[PDB]
């Protein structure tokens, strides 16, 4: 169970390029016709993906590169060899839509994660060539603008890797131990919706009074130490001034990362600070003691009804998988 | 050498059936450990790829201290070895919030950094720890029965060695 059948599969994995080119040159030989088997196709398709996912860790941490002061540099050798993968993925996505129903295509929920990836990969080429053609020269990095093309053309490339690495969860249905765990996790995500609705109402209700009470004492940045304004500084300040900051403030205090001296106002007024502190203290009891003690009690009940018939719904899925090769 | 006094609990009637019930709980953390490991190496990459342009040195910092564990934390998302220790310690609450603020005045990067840091907490502290409880609760109520047939077997196997 653990040695020979574990080694044969690793052995076949390495042979995928030569098998591909052999099928390409002659499809009726004895080396050809050996890839038209439902298991070998699976192994080859699975092995052709870890190579792509491993040629991306080299671009994250530079193995060898040049200094970073030019506006638009030419692409390096690692980036020259990634285009074929993207082009092949787009061509395959377009081809799958042809010999299949359009309504039949849109009924799968994974296609919704293969559209966003493709869009975020397609924007970067244009955003990079624009800066390669327009700009020229070199200047230090501490004087660039906030909306420079070279700065916007890296955030999308950083975001895309996360959505491209979380797709190894659709392979758990081919195993007997990790199989029935995805089916039990699929049910838990139908319990957070209603509590999310109630929490959203309870949060926009409170996000209004606190903003209405504190919008008289808004200072500026130059009059503050170290020219820092808002939370995320070393000394937090101006936390209930606008409506966009009052919504980020209330979110971060669920985990415990908000201090208590942010309710103290200048100008000596004492009657306002007490009402502010009471409004801040009433919001914690409703959210941390009454609501999180109900998710547990409901998810406990929901789990004990899906434990049964958990093998009739995994075999259906893995049968639907096999029938595609 | 001091944690080996737990193999003597099988010779007593009160502490005996407790080790047998603890032995079953350790077969539930494995799969959640697998899923958590995948969810953590997925996120440990983007944050490292976004912040590796602003790595300073030690001599230009106060008191010649670089990294977390100083009095004023700094350089938390520079390399891949620090990004993996940073994400671990934040589960308990020992990481501050001013570590996502970069120099050089750029404002559009800090927002994306803060959003990436904030999305990782909801998936780990609200959706996963609320499932270990609900599954360990079910696993315990099936081993409570026949808990005296498996303790006497063990203590019989003990006696037969002397
Ligand atoms: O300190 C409190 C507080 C409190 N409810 C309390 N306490 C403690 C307390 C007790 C007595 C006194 Cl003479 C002063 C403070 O205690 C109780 C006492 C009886 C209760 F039944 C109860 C809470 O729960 C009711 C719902 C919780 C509302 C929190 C408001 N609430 C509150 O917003 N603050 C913040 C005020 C900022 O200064
Ligand atoms: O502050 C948040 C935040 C948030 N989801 C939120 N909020 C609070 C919020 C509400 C409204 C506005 Cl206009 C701005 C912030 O609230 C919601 C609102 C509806 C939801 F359905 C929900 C969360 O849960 C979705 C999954 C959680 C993703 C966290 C992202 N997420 C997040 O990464 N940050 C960090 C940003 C750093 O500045
Ligand atoms: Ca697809």
């Amino acid at each position: 169970h653990w040695v020979v059948k574990l080694l044969t599969c690793m052995t076949i994995g390495f042979l995928f390029p030569m098998l591909s080119i052999a099928y390409l040159i002659s499809p009726r030989s004895n080396l050809g016709l050996f890839i038209k088997k439902p298991f070998i196709k699976f192994i080859c398709h699975t092995a052709s993906y870890l190579t792509f996912l491993f040629m991306l860790l080299l671009a994250s941490q530079h193995i060898v590169r040049t200094d970073l002061h030019v506006q638009g540099p030419p692409p390096t050798v690692v980036e020259w060899m990634i285009l074929p993968w993207v082009l092949g993925f787009i061509w395959g996505e377009i081809k799958e839509m042809w010999d299949g129903g359009f309504t039949e295509y849109i009924h799968d929920w994974w296609n919704l994660m293969d559209f966003a990836m493709n869009s975020l990969y397609l924007a970067t080429i244009s955003l990079k060539i624009v800066a390669y053609v327009k700009y020229n020269g070199s200047r230090p990095r501490e004087e660039w603008e906030m909306w420079h093309p070279t700065l916007i053309a890296e955030a999308l490339f950083a975001i895309s890797n996360i959505l491209s690495s979380l797709r190894l969860i659709s392979l758990f249905t081919a195993n007997s131990h990790l199989g029935p765990l995805q089916i039990s996790l699929g049910r838990m995500l139908l319990d957070i919706l209603k509590f999310l609705f109630i929490y959203c109402l309870v949060l926009l209700a409170f996000a209004n009074g606190l903003n209405q009470l504190y919008f008289y004492y808004e200072t500026r940045a130059i009059d503050e130490p170290n020219n820092c304004k808002g939370i995320r500084c070393e000394k937090q300040n101006n936390a209930f001034s606008t409506l966009f900051e009052t919504l980020q403030s209330l979110f971060w205090s669920v985990f415990g990362l908000l201090n208590l001296y942010v309710t103290n106002v200048k100008a000596r007024h004492e009657f306002t600070e007490f009402v502010g502190a009471t409004m801040f203290g009433t919001y914690n009891v409703i959210s941390l003691v009454v609501l999180l003690n109900m998710l547990i009690a409901m998810m406990n009940n929901s789990y004990q009804l899906i434990a049964d018939h958990a093998d009739i719904e995994w075999k259906f899925a893995r049968t639907k998988l096999w029938m595609s090769y």
